[PDB]
């Protein structure tokens, strides 16, 4: 029924999910003409494939589309696009924000499109090559954050449709109130009620539907730390409030925190999402195991997700050893998809501020660092030193000779110093 | 006449500088209204200043807001703003191009814009912190790429325009076709006669002049490898033009290209720019040095650009000893503005290419030893490893606390982790 | 005090004006540099005179740039930026949105700075034909919808500082919850506390303050038909509080709308604001006038403004005398601005769906008679005919001579068919 | 064989059609991953259907989603999107220039996708309220303006993708020098070879080719009225080049402009579009007649299609009979595609000029007037007077009952002053 909807899903896709919404109303309110979303739809069913094939999913962060081929060519196989860098350093306000949802409701969708197309480019570059891809696909799904929805049902159901037009695989949503929304490490956040957020997370699977794509959600719950909600008139949520406290001047409710209210919400979006996420104070097993088997009572086989964040100071927490193994122990616990949310934040700025540091003290010195590094990198497949080819100048050029029937006098490649200085 | 039109230009600013326009033509294009650029004109004063008064300023291409930031964080004082990056992964296209003017025009003013809101966010964190700034300005000069002006030389007046609200303090125009632009460093390139480009850099200041901005112009001649030009109807091209081998297909000029026609076509645009830039195929200070000498003796004293190109293999061309003198070297023949056009292009590719190939094999050991290093790195003057203050989280709390009369029940920094753990 | 802060600001320019944050605050806030936001100064200034000289200034609501031109060149003095209209035709997400803040938070102050490029080439246009303006400024003080803030203070302050870069003149802010925001005019409204929403307009001041620039905040309330409230928090809202009906699923209060709690919001707004306007139901001068009459016993001389609302029904609810009077009886019980929201959308929606059928039936008949009317109404001032100079061909050919030194060959309008079938 | 990478493509599509390149290059150049792109499809496969089975197809240029709605709902069966347009009010540069590519390359295509998202949103409330269309289809086909192509062949290809991507059904290139272009009713035009044309078409339909869809390729000459040419390195222009008058101070050659060069050119381009396209200095039958028999010679059948100039002056030029006959007599001489370029500029302008003027004069009354004229035209099938339903509301009512299972309290049409005053 739902199957005949969304024509790409795969049998038993949609198994243990409710909607709050009918499959006519998916029809009343789709229009008329059939609108198919490829990526999406390639990018989903692949995510769908990689979380129950692979011991986990592990990805990074990326805040701009070639740092997402890099990710690809190194053999991951999924992308994080995390709304905090894109606060930090990539939206459609062209400000730095902390990561509040400051910035305008389509500067996430905007950054998805962006690496699809520098990842359809690598594939027209190899394609055109002739030799195979140098990786399993260029189409790596995206998993992409949502954030709070930007405000309420509508808003998420916008956002929903917004990430499938520009490819997006998975999207997350949160149980934050949207306009004090805050980093899942940052104080001051404020829970919505049970009911609300299952409300948002349907609104996400109608966007999915309509759209005819089998789009991943992902939930995820704010209450390990919030100690605040903006009502309790859901009961699952009052036996955490404390009503002694009393009411804050904005009118918000005071909550027990903790891995029990986590529990409870996990167990009722269970059935509004494909994976559930819980944010944590600190890189915990022991607390991830919790958590998963709490759930995995309720709901056998769930799968989960979490943040390997970097507003943790790992070494402070962890030894070497649970350090090493940690991606791969939450994995056997049922995590299939694990991320590093900043990553591409931390890289970029760390690895431009040593370089620049470096050209201050010894200028050429410090540039022909980095290049020889980029050499040496080379037989571990990096292939960016060729700069010229890893953006497609190659290809234009295949382009223009098509075009003028081999004819054209101004092809770039052949008389390039790339090619005169950059051979084996 | 034009430092009337022109209030915040200093003295001497437009000295030896021609100008195709008049001063009344400037107020007959201007609109009848005063409208303020204001990080325009402090960025191409202080990159005027910077330029007479350091031996030389040298500067990395960046992509972000962010990498502008640590750019300056770590003691830069100047930023360049590659198209080329622009190209491959910054543009208002969202799509990877190679660098071939494939983009929309208005792409590289766009990432200006992003550069200064950046630096400006920067600077407010530190001002409301109240200690004092950590450098001696957040509002490093910005010295852009506007390739071959995007077409004619009204699309030459526009881009310049754009960046100048934007807020750059320089931008750079070229002589090649723009419908062909290239690299410097590809093959392909065509040129365009002499004439034409003087009126893409007269286009270039007649903007500067109707913004009434000290704006810089740098005038980039790609006839050292170009061997192809649209059209020998300017007298000063004809000798480098061979006559013998008849036109192409697509009806242009074959042309003795090397030192010699760079020379002649510096020469030519000289008045009608503040700096200029010779592209070259090798990092060859005796090729830099006869070239300054050529120019210098027209134009005594003339400032000139230079493109330590990442299109070079370095240490194939160079020993360790000549890479490392070598931006002092040049700056001692006078080329005071000199950049590494793709520095970010290469560390963001390098840098996201390597953790990920290190997490790929063994997950978070590759990323606890990025944050390691971070924490290395803080000694030196790094602080983005505190990510939630980095980006104006403080920032924000304090904006909250003084809506609210101090009373705010949500802000963020006190019970963060950040906090905790750092 | 705050006049240093803000050097632009007239004398007088914050009479009565009451602010959360200090004068440190402000500059602790604004960086360490001064940059200049001309044409918000400009259009500032210029509006604030306006509403303290005019018997009224009325506006209308402009989806586009040569939308506002007109209007300009028609001789109104001021231009409304509706957010209606942003989401219907004119957004960031490039789709037709209902009135509900769909639409991503930058989509207004984007149209804003549309509207003050279009008439910035207007301008230009006419100081290098070099005869003077055939307006009194092509720079009309644009009054901008900032909807419900987009979230909470630090969202209204960031669209605030937004609009200011863009060139608005005043910005308007209203007591929703953002993620519930609807039209005046449509039901499903839900307020926030009397305090949630001065905690907005003071965000606007401070916003204003930081920018360095004496831009006009207009409070706006829904309280005269939402029936909801998100929190019965703050004591001001508690009275017109049902508390027999109970809480809606969401957890919204129900509340008893009308004409009272509209009074007592806004006499609580008041001193964060610069002027005040109530949302209506109907186009009614007696409420108009009670209102102004409660407002101006506790504030007196607050300038006031009216939405003149397509979401009415004009015949059906006046007569012909009434429609005639309305705007100036308006002005003299102090609704210093008034505004027809949805002008820009019903022109633009109604014209084309007409033009449209007559092509349909006729063809190039049904152009032809537009454009004779167009050349009919050059006789008032029309220009448009003439589309070639109208957006600055002949600008550009004169800034290509100017860098050309008169030679270029490839000037527009000397070989134009205007200048051949227009003289 | 381009048939299989083209799957949508109907029988015979590409009859006469020549490719510089082949299937193996299409193959190579593609990717490696199916992509879909389904307005664009449908579109072009519906463009060839009008175009082969109306007596014409007669379209209006459209500045914005909302008026290109309209366009549709009166019954017009294809949409005309004007760079100029583009231009003067609705580019990503937020300016308004005169037509001479000055806008960032972007744009058009930007407002290809406004267009479709607009008509998808009427689409959607259509089938929500489940009585069927008001419409044989609310994916009117668009006719996209790629001007010049913006510099090269590869600014072509990019120009032409990136149609495909907005939606577009067809897209024209006009034989013009890119960084010189102007409107074809400006003077200071400058040719570029009639092999350079047809290398920018070339791309066009490899573009088309490697995206996997049947989009039409409109080829456009500038011949009529331009005097020069950037070079004189193709044969087949030289017979046209004064060469006693030299060449121009920038190097342009010098033509004998008019309708032999248009037809030599249109002869040559024929292979590579699927229709042609003559600007004109006037609304000339006879000069159609000779230029449609002259291609018709060469290449029997050829579809046409012609510009219907708002850059004429109509009346001074023709009568109203041939006024009134004129588009059928041009379809009856195989100009199967006509637009009237700035039919939304000088609607958009003329109405706003007129409303503004009114409400300065008369305030109230002058609206009501629109509003009533409003409520007349809903006899004829207008529908925006109820400006709510319009734009969605009750669509995304229905969005907000589905998500919440019927019990959202917030929905916005019932208690509307919509429903309560435009029964
Ligand atoms: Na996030
Ligand atoms: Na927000
Ligand atoms: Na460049
Ligand atoms: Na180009
Ligand atoms: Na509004
Ligand atoms: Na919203
Ligand atoms: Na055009
Ligand atoms: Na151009
Ligand atoms: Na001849």
């Amino acid at each position: 029924d739902f199957y005949s909807l969304i024509p790409s899903a795969p049998k038993g896709r949609f198994d243990g999910i409710e909607r709050a919404h009918t499959a006519e109303d998916v029809k009343r309110l789709r229009g008329s003409v059939e609108i198919k979303y490829s990526l999406a739809e390639m990018g989903a069913n692949r995510l769908w494939k990689l979380i129950h094939e692979e011991d986990f999913v592990n990805a990074l962060g990326a805040l701009s589309g070639n740092q997402a081929m890099q990710m690809v060519r190194a053999g991951l196989k999924a992308i994080y696009l995390s709304g905090w860098q894109v606060a930090a350093d990539a939206n459609t306000a062209s400000a730095m924000y902390p990561d509040q949802s400051l910035y305008p409701a389509n500067a996430g969708p905007e950054l998805a499109k962006r690496i699809n197309r520098t990842l359809q480019r690598a594939d027209q570059i190899e394609t055109a090559e002739g030799k195979g891809l140098s990786v399993d696909t260029w189409f790596a799904p995206i998993v992409a954050d949502a954030e709070a929805g930007f405000g309420g049902p509508l808003d998420a159901f916008e956002i929903m449709k917004a990430y499938i037009e520009a490819g997006a695989a998975g999207v997350h949503f949160e149980d934050q109130l949207a306009s004090e929304k805050k980093c899942g490490h940052l104080g001051g956040k404020v829970l919505i009620p049970t009911a609300a957020h299952i409300r948002n997370l349907n609104a996400a699977r109608l966007a999915a539907d309509v759209m005819g794509t089998p789009t991943l959600i992902v939930a995820r719950t704010d209450a390990e730390a919030a100690k605040l909600l903006t009502s309790d008139i859901d009961e699952r949520d009052q036996p955490f409030v404390d009503y002694e406290a009393g009411r804050t001047a904005e009118g918000f409710y005071q909550v027990k925190n903790g891995i029990e209210p986590c529990i409870a919400r996990a167990i009722a979006y269970a059935p509004y999402c494909d994976l559930i996420w819980m944010e944590t104070s600190k890189p915990d097993l022991a607390q991830a195991r919790r958590f998963a088997e709490a759930v995995h009572k309720a709901h056998p086989g769930k799968l989960l997700a979490y943040n390997c964040s970097p507003s943790f100071n790992w070494k402070k927490n962890l030894d070497d050893a649970t350090i090493a193994k940690f991606q791969r122990e939450l994995g056997a616990m049922g995590y299939k998809f694990q991320f590093i949310t900043l990553a591409g934040f931390h890289q970029l700025n760390y690895g431009m501020f040593e370089l620049a540091r470096g050209y201050k003290d010894r200028q050429m010195a410090a540039y022909s660092e980095l290049q020889q590094a980029e050499f040496a990198a080379e037989a571990d497949g990096y292939t960016a030193t060729k700069h010229q080819r890893e953006v497609g100048t190659g290809y234009f050029d295949a382009v223009s000779l098509a075009i003028t029937g081999g004819q054209s006098s101004t092809t770039a490649m052949k008389e390039s110093t790339e090619t005169a200085q950059f051979k084996p």
